[PDB]
């Protein structure tokens, strides 16, 4: 997260480092608890993960300096990746995780409510961006996990910025015109959280920008409302 | 319908009784009509049915004991049931029948009109459940058809309510927290009707609940909004 | 176009005039520019066209004699229908022309925004229908663009004018009570343009109707809204 904060513990209870242990275990990126066996977050995260069976979900998770070999970790059962999904910047960037075991809800790990159809017209104005992500471009991952209030822009405005790319109506876009915040590399899969009527809700993933923080290049996200058919369908 | 009252003759003249003549004739569940050809109703109802032949349809009817050998019925063509229909608590509760005839509107039989999908963020206010159920979970079709008025509870709070189940988008869910009003056995199918700006929309189909009108279980209804294309497509 | 008046040069510059080589070259219908490669328009102006080389479109055209044998034009490299179209009324009347080489834009030619889902509700008080149609039912195409005011009325209303047909929560009807404007023989295809928050958006494409603009029959018009995933997901 470039330009953000330390986050308070358990101030972003969805949140989970999602770590594979093939070469020697690392971050890989964010994702959110939407249901107690059911993580939200990217597709991109698993280009060349052949299987299942090296990834590691981490909850209740603050400083990855928690994250020894004798933490408790989730499995993975099974990668759900949208069936229209190419690439991050041509959108369709979702995928779920079926976890081996459920998750025990409780105050440092509990699901994030999905968005409604009927609140597509709804003005997002406290939206957060979280992650363990580089502070910058070039950088490493951070031990304490990061958050950075970040204002949505329309989708008219997103696409000028991207000339060369179309953004749908599946994506969203975060930034300031003068940049300064944004997600960045190692955040990608986590949540772009809003509070409307004193309920968090799952607006976006975290996907894709050019660069990070830039002048007038929002950070791009899944558009979560757009997949609760979706999500529905799959997590069944 | 427990806690509920008798109805004026037509005042839910989209309301219809379905029959099944197998072994002797008798009420199976509610509908209700929603064009001059088609009833919509919950796919539950079609359990162990394997013909359309053994179906009668009755419109205008306020009293059971109206209907007789003498009295005149629409025939079923044929039975629709949504392809992913597994069973009530799953949801997909949604069938349609497609009557041999066509319904001549009047007064005691005309259509209810769909909600649309721009009212997904409509407040409903005046909600209404019908038909001849069990005014308790043991008892019998009661004569004449009985109304009670509900209000509709938020997802999130029916969610609470029913801890073992997933109540998803697709369904929608009313009742007092105290309970003593709701559906119950023989009310399936029937419409869950709300009056907003003057008219009446079909919100719901009655499907299903943990026992009838309980504190703390709302009845659980099919959200019609959410199956406005499926009707569209499959009434062509 | 009955009822409306000449067109000022450029302001409606995503109309665009789609003119047929064979057997001698005349106007086919109206189309929208809503991408750079890409015209909006219906699937009925198809009928009998067995190859797109036949095809050309003329953009940032006022009047019909600006186009001789050495105007410029694109031709298109692909139509593309709904594939269920089957008639104008009975809906999906809807295709894309994909343009041999990308439209430059400027002041005189430059694409309509779509709808949003989450306009479903939104009440558009500012719409125009406009083309080179008739001024009346036996009439020829007229040289000069021409436009019209028309409200939208409900679909509710809509189809008690249309008793003999379904209109489809994927059609928008247009017409005064006592009728006098509306589009007519060769406007189909066109955009009907509604402006709100200073905006343009592309909410109706011209489609059919009884006659042209008796009294107590709409214009009806495709619900673009309805279409957006189908656009999204041809235009890749
Ligand atoms: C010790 O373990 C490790 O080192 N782990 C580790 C794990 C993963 C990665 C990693 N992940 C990605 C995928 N992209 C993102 O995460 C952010 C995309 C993004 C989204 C928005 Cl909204 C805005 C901007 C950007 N954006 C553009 N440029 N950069 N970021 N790339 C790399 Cl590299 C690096 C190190
Ligand atoms: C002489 O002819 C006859 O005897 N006919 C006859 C026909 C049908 C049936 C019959 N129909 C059903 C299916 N369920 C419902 O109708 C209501 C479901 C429901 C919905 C809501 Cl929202 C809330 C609660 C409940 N709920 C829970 N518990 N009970 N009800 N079960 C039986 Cl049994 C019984 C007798
Ligand atoms: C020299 O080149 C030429 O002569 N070109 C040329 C090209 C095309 C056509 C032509 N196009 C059509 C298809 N229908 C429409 O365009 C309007 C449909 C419509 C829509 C609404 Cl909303 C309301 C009313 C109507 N409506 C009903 N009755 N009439 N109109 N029919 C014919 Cl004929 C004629 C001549």
């Amino acid at each position: 997260i470039v330009g953000g904060t330390a986050s308070v513990r358990g101030e972003w209870p969805w949140q989970v480092t999602l770590h594979t242990t093939s070469p020697t275990q690392r971050h890989l990126c964010g994702g959110s608890i939407i249901g107690n066996q059911w993580i939200l977050t990217a597709a991109h995260c698993f280009y060349g993960v052949e299987s299942p069976k090296i990834l590691r979900v981490y909850s209740g998770i603050l400083n990855q300096a928690e994250i020894a070999e004798d933490t408790s970790f989730f499995g993975v059962q099974e990668i759900i990746i949208h069936d229209q999904y190419k690439m991050a910047e041509s959108g369709y960037d979702i995928a779920l995780l079926k976890l081996e075991t459920t998750v025990n809800y409780a105050d440092s790990q509990r699901p994030i409510s999905l968005p409604s159809k009927g609140d597509r017209n709804v003005i997002y104005t406290d939206c957060w961006v979280t992650g363990w992500g580089y502070r910058k471009l070039r950088d490493k991952i951070q031990n304490t996990l990061q958050k950075a209030k970040i204002p949505l822009v329309t989708n008219e405005e997103c696409q000028k910025r991207y000339r060369g790319h179309k953004i749908t109506h599946k994506m969203i876009c975060a930034g300031y015109r003068e940049g300064g915040k944004d997600a960045c590399k190692g955040d990608s899969g986590g949540p772009l959280s809003c509070k409307h009527n004193e309920v968090w809700h799952l607006v976006g993933i975290t996907s894709w920008g050019e660069g990070c923080a830039q002048r007038e290049r929002p950070g791009v996200y899944t558009n979560v409302v757009e997949y609760v058919d979706w999500i529905l369908e799959k997590t069944q």
